[PDB]
RNA sequence: AUGGUGAACUAUGCCUGAAUAGGGUGAAGCCAGAGGAAACUCUGGUGGAGGCUCGUAGCGGUUCUGACGUGCAAAUCGAUCGUCGAAUUUGGGUAUAGGGGCGAAAGACUAAUCGAACCAUCUAGUAGCUGGUUCCUGCCGAAGUUUCCCUCAGGAUAGCAGAAGCUCGUAUCAGUUUUAUGAGGUAAAGUU
RNA sequence: GCCCUGAAAAUGGAUGGCGCUCAAGCGUGUUACCUAUACUCUACCGUCAGGGUUGAUAUGAUGCCCUGACGAGUAGGCAGGCGUGGAGGUCAGUGACGAAGCCUAGACCGUAAGGUCGGGUCGAACGGCCUCUAGUGCAGAUCUUGGUGGUAGUAGCAAAUAUUCAAAUGAGAACUUUGAAGACUGAAGUGGGGAAAGGUUCCACGUCAACAGCAGUUGGACGUGGGUUAGUCGAUCCUAAGAGAUGGGGAAGCUCCGUUUCAAAGGCCUGAUUUUAUGCAGGCCACCAUCGAAAGGGAAUCCGGUUAAGAUUCCGGAACCUGGAUAUGGAUUCUUCACGGUAACGUAACUGAAUGUGGAGACGUCGGCGCGAGCCCUGGGAGGAGUUAUCUUUUCUUCUUAACAGCUUAUCACCCCGGAAUUGGUUUAUCCGGAGAUGGGGUCUUAUGGCUGGAAGAGGCCAGCACCUUUGCUGGCUCCGGUGCGCUUGUGACGGCCCGUGAAAAUCCACAGGAAGGAAUAGUUUUCAUGCCAGGUCGUACUGAUAACCGCAGCAGGUCUCCAAGGUGAACAGCCUCUAGUUGAUAGAAUAAUGUAGAUAAGGGAAGUCGGCAAAAUAGAUCCGUAACUUCGGGAUAAGGAUUGGCUCUAAGGGUCGGGUACGAUCAACUUAGAACUGGUACGGACAAGGGGAAUCUGACUGUCUAAUUAAAACAUAGCAUUGCGAUGGUCAGAAAGUGAUGUUGACGCAAUGUGAUUUCUGCCCAGUGCUCUGAAUGUCAAAGUGAAGAAAUUCAACCAAGCGCGGGUAAACGGCGGGAGUAACUAUGACUCUCUUAAGGUAGCCAAAUGCCUCGUCAUCUAAUUAGUGACGCGCAUGAAUGGAUUAACGAGAUUCCCACUGUCCCUAUCUACUAUCUAGCGAAACCACAGCCAAGGGAACGGGCUUGGCAGAAUCAGCGGGGAAAGAAGACCCUGUUGAGCUUGACUCUAGUUUGACAUUGUGAAGAGAUCUUUACUUAUUCAAUGAAGCGGAGCUGGAAUUCAUUUUCCACGUUCUAGCAUUCAAGGUCCCAUUCGGGGCUGAUCCGGGUUGAAGACAUUGUCAGGUGGGGAGUUUGGCUGGGGCGGCACAUCUGUUAAACGAUAACGCAGAUGUCCUAAGGGGGGCUCAUGGAGAACAGAAAUCUCCAGUAGAACAAAAGGGUAAAAGCCCCCUUGAUUUUGAUUUUCAGUGUGAAUACAAACCAUGAAAGUGUGGCCUAUCGAUCCUUUAGUCCCUCGGAAUUUGAGGCUAGAGGUGCCAGAAAAGUUACCACAGGGAUAACUGGCUUGUGGCAGUCAAGCGUUCAUAGCGACAUUGCUUUUUGAUUCUUCGAUGUCGGCUCUUCCUAUCAUACCGAAGCAGAAUUCGGUAAGCGUUGGAUUGUUCACCCACUAAUAGGGAACGUGAGCUGGGUUUAGACCGUCGUGAGACAGGUUAGUUUUACCCUACUGAUGAAUGUUACCGCAAUAGUAAUUGAACUUAGUACGAGAGGAACAGUUCAUUCGGAUAAUUGGUUUUUGCGGCUGUCUGAUCA
């Protein structure tokens, strides 16, 4: 047989990513002895758009500690954000929006988003537009704390782990019906290679699994399993349930 | 099967450039007037939106089932027609290479090659199948049948045939009758 | 007996032909005669057999002779010879006095292959014989290479409008050169330049062999030369998307990863030196190769002139940039590092290191608005040219101003003053103001414009003088203005759009900071001026295309880009012109057919056709007017109507401008509306330029795709929904990896799918298959470990993960939605109860729908007529719900139906225009070809050009033509075979990458808790992950203080920064103390101390390696029987048995017929004994049609395991009694047969046994069937053989005899599929024509049982029998698969008769009229349509009639392409799937004639020359049918009704002409009219 579409994105050749416009990697900043002894301020200079994502950025300008000269870094910009806002960061920080802070330091019930799985990855979860975490609750010892994910999902982390405030800008981004494949095309040039979809209902057997017969159907169930291997997956992978629900 | 060569055509993404008369329709937004309690609705303007529309260059390739069909042309020529501001058109740079690539999907495209490219070797690949097989004359001269075979377009085996002769030569034979003596159960007859 | 009738088939026509009649016919008899390769006799050749002959003194003993007989021959075999290239010998061979070779209707020998000689050409080598050896003999192979024919002086050299006269050159001119004309490209060019590419094509001179598909004096050719000049233009430099070293890391390795990565990755700024230069000095800065753009970024150049060919490069002049050196003037300095203005900021200058920050480089698109530049238009003036018959203050042309430099200028931005309601300002576009608007006054940038310098001395245009030359010289003028919705490009300020916000870097500058360095007897500054020096390397020519590039080429194709004049007009459309450029494409004469491209048609108006295909009609603008429907956006140019030229006028729309603190004037526009007049009613006058409407199927839309047969209803899309995934991850890659894509990512995300906008809904089903599980059990489970037995190998027994098993969920997962029953007031409908299927029974909806076989469904409507269309109906072969179901406005080069308008599609053709064809000069192929080219019939491979019999036939040809040459194109794509393949699918057979588990190793330290090992959980240092220019870890401290003190702190928290877009750097200021004060340096602290674990997470688990189970079409390799009246299904004729087919030994076939076999039996085997069966008759309680008992008769009518046939009576049967011969060793024989195997049997022998008194009998079944190799496993036997250095015990291997199985039965281990297909072949074999048969089909006789008022034959025929038919359907499989082009229609010719009409006849139960049946008869006719691809059919209307057929089911180098029948796509059923179809639907490349004949027309040599007038052999032959008036309301007739011969006037179909008239046509461009444009207008 051939090689089918979805074992075609490894090789990554066409499917790569269209990273030209885009302002950087979006990360929180590095955790030093300043930021987890006490805190230090910055200020946001523009608050800006990044090509491919759906969530504008902030630039703020902290002073570096060791040496003189100004540091600049690139926020995911919670709602609220606007230029010549001060920014701090620490253990002793205080709880506004923007402020990133440890999530030990704040109490169950607070809003929080970018938060980072372990202390120091410069930010992880609930970076997409409108989204947070909620700080559900702690425990003091051993350290972790108890946040609800964007899905849904309860996860533990640990204490140490940072976040920033509030919600992340951007939302009611899809209530937006997209209305024509123009609108579409102009969202994926600037992602990565996967548009238009082509069925593969409606490719020969070499094209796809789903291919061939004086039909168009399956002919064998479209839910595959977990253990299958590379080229077999195409369809509903491992699906515990299945159909519309009620 | 192995080891090599190709994105100058074409496929799709990226980088950086360039290209596109004139008309029709007249959306938000905005201005004056008219009505009325109101929410608002009605008239005249203003503006100039859209994968809107007619249509040139451009890109295509619907119909004639036209011309041509040892052509101008291994895909062209004429009339007609689709679209013509965006999922557009295109130059160069660039990335993806053969059981791979790329595909708005036709098994399409990948240098006139694509249901597995191109080039050399393994390779004088294998063929129970088609075609061919080169001088004379003399003596002899068949077979399409038995048995077995994944045997039925083929082989082995026996038969028919040629050649080499060998021991011998009055002689045992014979696609024949006669006498003698068995077996038969078809034709007629109606058990013989 | 003969003859006739019965007796009819298609090109013309065959006793073989002519022809034959007291035969040349038929039946028979006697004779004569003809002639085969056979017969007889003879000669000769060879073959075979039988014999004769060895004596010197010859030449053969493979020899000579004698005698006889015999002679076909493919595949095949053998014997004997001929020929070729080399080797050994010999002829002391031949030969320049001519070897070899070649040509030779010259000669000789040989049966032949071949040999010998003569003559001619020719020039250096070569033969005969006894032998050796081999790349040794050609007619084919769609054979290889090479050469050449016929075709043929033929096909053609026809797009892009087009040429002509003269002169010059020359040997030669349609083509070269100049002039003169005529045209064209028309500035989106046929111009003026470049990019890629070429490479010298550029230019000059010479030359014309070849090339330029004609010519050539010309050339992009040929020979020889010459030509490309740079500090500024490019490259070079920078980076983009990417490529790629180094360090490291994999890899047997070629090499791969990665690009700042686990790295000790480097050279700077000057202070310290005045032994000398750079040691030592503090500080720094961590970006850490390189490559990557002639279109992006970027230091700087312009004008004029110049060459045969180069220029932003050379010349002359005028500038500028960069790198480097220093000198002069100015400026500054005593307030050491300038002043002014309130401010915006100003200026000739006017210090500045490390470090840091900011700007530039630096960016999408569209829309209008403003301002510029070039172009366009245009008035006054100064010149030159063209027109002037007349008019025209006229028409055309020259009046130009570079880089650079200095000075002034403007939107926007900003400052100051003042402080706004009575809110004002304000843009085309409504934004602005107490966060300070309008107003008054200023700053600023300088794209841009303005004046001055460049710079008039240049350039241009005029005139005037000299003159082989060289040529100059000489004057003049080179000026002042207007306008815009104009066009092109630049720019600025605003606006729109996005789930799209539209590069990077080098490079340069400014600012912050304050390192340092320097005024006073004098010290700086190269960012002010001026001056000085150098500016390298490679590119530079020319085309950029209807001949310089690529397409084999001098190819109508392909190929990126700039500039862009006037008119018409909306216009960069079309048409026409100015500047520049060509005039190249073979030509000349004629005007046949058929063509190709372009026009027109009387009347009708799709009647043509699969179908309105194709053409016509419409068209621009202005005013009037617009429907259903709709998602309210549209539909809409809906549909439809009215005007439009010319001239002369009227009206409305703008500007600049002066008013002491209402009016006047002038300038300049293309816009609209109105009114009179005007004419052959013409006016978007040419050009350019929608046809429209009522519905249906289908996809929402824009968009995309099979380049070169499909543009679609297919793919895509938005929208909808589902699914995995929280990074220690989801999906994927890699051979590996210190490895990679999504990811510069984080659920509003990424990945995997299915549906397809909106509206409206998405029913029931979890049994199957699949997926999933917070679920549970004690089933199965490998490797390791474990326990036992053994001397050990080893055997076994338990235990075990995951996986399956179990149970749960799941349908917008794959998918399914039946059967059997009941039950409502005539029949009947059937809401419901009941239950059988391992699940549920098709809900809403929709339908003969693209899904409905039957089927041309039934009903209505459309139409004169409808297999079409639409509306309804629905037990729907086989509709139906994200397999998505219904409905839908707008859209569509999609499929279909109807209507209006229009038409040559048609009736029904005709005419016309250019280019061909045709003829001529030059040039000049190819396809194809066995040999060829006249027919009829026959036979024959079943359709001959040749053969046999006839007809016939006279040189040589020209243009047409499409009948034939089963014409050419291609080792049939269809079907089938081969032990040939490939693509795809699966639960096929055999494995595999990956993944999920267990065990061992990495792997150390030790605690808890359950189980007779496991679950927790600690340790850190291995191992793993993560971050950062490895900065603030761990421990203790001091200060407060939450704290609340039960002795005193028991303990944790703390411990410099939160109104604000300011600022944060130099060992740190301060504080203190040192050193030898000397300017400054070294300490401590400021800033607590100790350990140098860089900081977090994880941790003996992950990971890693090696084994092990499981999972794994994601992938690989392979297979997917045989015979067969094609193949498939079935069957077993595949191993067997009986009867028959079988024709009296045996043998004998078919998918012939009737059946059977894969078992059954310790007796049904073996021996022995006694007895008699089936059945009938006659008797006996219950007792019956039969029980049981008894006697007779009883040849087998019973039984004998089973199929059938044989066999059997004191038995072979029935019943008893005893027994295991159904045993052991092995050889011979028969049967099927090779006299092999297996199976079954026969007869003995050697033992040992059963039975019987005994003879005897028995080696399974009374006889004919009931069965199996090698290899492997196993058992018995002897207790034998071997384990090979010698022994013992296990183990293993042998010999002999059994079993376990191959049914495809002489014995592989094996699923589909192809409509994407492939190869080798087959007419050994299908579909398709033909051939034969005729079952049928369809047609014609014979007897007449019988219908008909009686009446068998007016008119029939049943029962049946006898025939014919090749337009039925079949059967066979003879020709064709190295191809006979397949349906139907259109077109056109011809033949048959089986007569529909017409002619003439016979008949009736015929009065007439009418009709009917037959007779001769094929002369002549036979139609227009609706529905359908339709043949067929059936309807409508006409007709005298609307008969049946043949000709390769006539006819595709004649058409068409509707149908079947590829590849694309949709549906229904079916299959797990790829895929399949008694199917429906849509889209789909139709090649060649010039050859030979034939046909149709046209010439023609020889008939002594030549002319005119004829004859007529043979051939062809044509007219047709109807109606009206009359006869006549007569005849016949009660009447109703109602004819005919003759005569006459017109008509239908056909045919031949012809053109007076009518019509069509029009290049008479004959005359007139009209448009745009050009010639200056009138005119032409």
């Amino acid at each position: 047989g051939r090689v089918i579409r979805n074992q075609r994105k490894g090789a990554g050749s066409i499917f790569t990513s269209h990273t030209r416009l885009r302002q950087g990697a979006a990360k929180l900043r590095t955790l030093d002895y300043a930021e987890r002894h006490g805190y230090i301020r910055g200020i946001v200079k523009q608050i800006v758009h990044d090509s491919g994502r759906g969530a504008p950025l902030a630039k703020v300008v902290f002073r570096d500690p060791y040496k003189y000269r100004l540091r600049e870094e690139i926020f995911i910009a919670n709602e609220g954000v606007h230029t010549g806002q001060f920014i701090y960061a620490g253990k002793k920080a205080s709880l506004n929006v923007g402020n990133v802070l440890p999530l030990g330091s704040v109490p169950e019930g607070t809003i929080v988003s970018n938060v980072e799985e372990k202390p120091g990855d410069r930010g992880a979860l609930a970076r997409a537009s409108g989204n947070y975490v909620i700080i559900i609750g702690h425990n003091p010892d051993e350290n972790k704390t108890r946040v609800r994910l964007p899905s849904g999902a309860k996860k533990v982390i640990s204490s140490d782990a940072r976040g920033v405030i509030g919600v992340i800008a951007g939302g009611g981004r899809v209530d937006k019906p997209l209305l024509k494949a123009g609108r579409a095309f102009h969202k994926y040039r600037l992602k990565r290679n996967s548009w238009p979809k082509t069925r593969g209902v409606a490719m020969n057997p070499v094209d796809h699994p789903h291919g061939g017969g004086n039909h168009q159907h399956i002919g064998k169930a479209s839910t595959i399993s977990r253990g299958a291997v590379s080229g077999q997956k195409a369809g509903l992978i491992a699906a515990r349930r299945t159909g519309l629900l009620r």
